[PDB]
């Protein structure tokens, strides 16, 4: 796209307030920018505030959010679907033209580890081009195991094909498959989908912890069997609906969009690999580890 | 295959009736119609009844069957395999010869959304040029939420490839991938498996509404990963049991041949596409609408 | 690779033998053998014992395991990962070289159907050559349903790619995807991944009876769709963990090393085909039989 060449706009800040008991305010950008999605391999991706997968969102159960898009894109309209909320697509998800903003206003009632996306035609191409995303909606009334959680990140898995390339994107294999993490407290790490950091700069426990991971695999095109070496989920709540209550899990399906909460023991000192088990994904990047030491 | 040249065998309706408390007769022919899955393109489809899926079946938990297939095709065997029943494959599932029928009888004795299909040699090849179907049966006690449900609507996912050519069929990707609906009560629409027909004709329901939607994934390769697009499933029944029981998803996980029955609420007039959310496969057809209006 | 030309390595037994009411001590061997895995197609399979995928393996909830792997392979590491057990991934499944043995312990305490599987890197590699199983861990308290079965078996289901060929076990689709069979007790057939032997030589039953098997998909890379034809699942623990009960399921949904307990009754006299419904997988080999007979 020429009006795309050199252009590579500084990931912006997620803005959010909340307004009140049950109403927050959100202002994300639609914005084309650089990624190293593996090393020495750049994608020109387009993104919501310059990450992609884009920045987490994390509100209460009952929320209304009112959500505004400023769109940066020089020439490519771009819209946002949150699946947490009810919301009419043909008057809530519409597009927002380049230089311009919209608002919606739609409520977030149900619990869960949501995708969101891009939903302006062909939302393939949005999509794929990494227009991603989470958003946690947290139950207001916990999870039952709640109490014996001791450590939690966010993982999110997407692919990535030849640049902005719809042939690919339609009938092609992933060329990377790849996780991230996005930072639900201070400190957390929060990155990119690529091939390598969660490698470099393994997520990090302690030795005995129950952790619980929020995970969403957004795809665009592929389904997930996720996995953590070493450990068994104790709990598993599909789409983080509490209702929704496995345990004992070894490896847990998700398709695409699908999200979980997951929960897991890590016993012994050592680096965990997380996977997904879809071996040929993993091999194209789909492996983050989890360093667990003693402090 | 020579004998197919120029055939266009006009559809022929699905033949049922009661004939006792807990016996049913149900009639299909195996036929080849042509079939428009997408604008300006013709699939020569092996069929029953001269719809692809076949047409929509529906029965009462407890019922036994008493099938004939009538084979109009002149030159290929076909055969019927329900999922819903208990039967004996080598016996009961068995080819009918061109020109020929069979009669076969079977309980079906549980509830759900099950897949039907030709069970006859090579299977793919029989599936993958259109012989697949659904049938529901309906539990004896209900759904636990059906007094919430206001308006219900069955659609059936599918695949199309290059024609008849068994090397697609086994290593390629899908060509089409699409959604039908089959008619529960008059006046419901009643398609074919195609990229157009639930855009243009959306299935249309009332602001405010709760929808059930009967579905199933009948591949023949895919798995679905199925959504609404600006709700979320408020209770979902996994292949129509409803002992399982899920509550708040976003998407449904359907294997080949897996079934659901999913409900939704509608807060807003609008057009919900309904995906799945492999965005590949939705890009390749599968994206049909739901109209939602004030009356 | 020059150093296993030429090479054919019997198949070892497994050797297992409890060591206190709690403690299990197990060894396996690496070793390079070749399988017949298609009429005429001979793969020099990377495997544990000289069988692919390798040897059962059943334990008791609770059991700590003490493994031992021998690697027989001349010039390639291996090692072991239980998904069955709590192990630091870095010290616990770590690689003994060849010629060597190694000798790792750690606890099984969650019931389930859990692959194993060879953990060195490439571990996409090491699994697409061969180096897969399951163990088996029995509940403490057994299935709900333990009193209704008659009859048991396990079935494995794995894929096979072009030989030992890293492009296409990332890139490439399956050419094989099998269906194998571990014994239980004596008399029960221990087959190997290939596209013949459980149509050839089809499981056993008699009418009348309700059928569990111990089912696992160990990938590398597909998910599987798993149906039984005739039949419905009238029970499903997923992952084999007794919480994760489902009813009346057509068919299960089993990600890359996903397992679980199925249930089934068979009505009537007749051969039943065991499948992937994924059905470009079926007619790559993943069809086995259950011949059912009156004794
Ligand atoms: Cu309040
Ligand atoms: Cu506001
Ligand atoms: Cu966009
Ligand atoms: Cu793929
Ligand atoms: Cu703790
Ligand atoms: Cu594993
Ligand atoms: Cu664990
Ligand atoms: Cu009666
Ligand atoms: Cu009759
Ligand atoms: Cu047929
Ligand atoms: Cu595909
Ligand atoms: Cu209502
Ligand atoms: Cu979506
Ligand atoms: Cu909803
Ligand atoms: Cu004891
Ligand atoms: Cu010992
Ligand atoms: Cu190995
Ligand atoms: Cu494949
Ligand atoms: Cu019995
Ligand atoms: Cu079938
Ligand atoms: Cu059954």
């Amino acid at each position: 796209i020429a009006a795309h060449k050199g252009v590579n706009q500084a990931p912006v800040p997620l803005k959010m307030e909340r307004v009140g008991p049950h109403d927050v305010h959100i202002e994300m950008t639609a914005q084309i920018t650089d990624i190293e999605i593996d090393k020495g391999k750049i994608y020109k991706a387009w993104t919501f505030n310059g990450q992609a997968p884009g920045p987490l969102v994390v509100v209460n159960e009952g929320d209304t959010i009112h959500f505004t898009l400023k769109n940066m894109d020089p020439v490519v309209p771009h819209s946002m679907d949150f699946h947490a909320v009810h919301a009419s697509p043909s008057k809530d998800f519409i597009d927002v033209m380049p230089n311009k903003s919209g608002t919606f206003t739609y409520p977030a009632n149900k619990p869960g580890v949501f995708m969101y996306h891009c939903g302006t035609k062909p939302v393939l191409q949005h999509i794929a081009n990494g227009m991603h995303g989470v958003i946690i909606v947290k139950p207001k009334n916990g999870y039952p195991t709640d109490k014996e959680v001791d450590r939690e990140y966010v993982l999110i898995q997407n692919e990535w094909y030849k640049y902005n390339d719809m042939n690919d994107f339609q009938n092609g294999v992933p060329s990377y498959v790849v996780f991230s993490s996005k930072a639900l407290k201070p400190g957390d790490p929060n990155t990119n989908g690529d091939t390598f950091t969660l490698k470099e700069k393994p997520l990090l426990a302690k030795v005995g912890e129950k952790i619980r991971l929020y995970i969403n695999n957004v795809g665009p095109n592929e389904v997930s069997s996720f996995h953590v070496v070493g450990t068994v989920f104790d709990d598993v709540y599909l789409d983080g609906n509490p209702n929704n209550h496995l345990q004992g899990m070894q490896t847990v399906m998700l398709p695409a969009s699908g999200g979980a909460v997951v929960e897991f023991t890590v016993t012994r000192p050592g680096t965990y690999p997380i996977v997904t088990h879809q071996f040929n994904h993993a091999q194209k990047g789909a492996v983050a580890m989890l360093k667990v030491t003693e402090t």
